[PDB]
């Protein structure tokens, strides 16, 4: 039985080897698309607010201008 039992307790090995390297996998998969998807509304983000910003710079300087021009 001994040489039958190390052919079980190998296999179990082997096995317990290869969800290893491959719940491995899974976890690298998930960041990879995490921090791609944090990147992209970052950069969605940052455009929205530098879009925001150029264009209330603009109406404020407008409104100023505006009423400076009424003397």
């Amino acid at each position: 039985g001994s040489e039958f039992r190390l052919e079980a307790e190998r296999m179990r090995l082997a096995e317990e080897e290869k969800l290893r390297k491959e719940m491995s996998a899974k976890k690298a998969k998930e960041e990879a698309e995490r921090k791609h998807q944090e990147r992209l509304a970052q950069l969605a983000r940052e455009d929205a607010e530098r879009e925001l910003k150029e264009k209330e710079e603009a109406r404020r300087k407008k409104e100023l201008l505006e009423q400076m021009e009424k003397a």
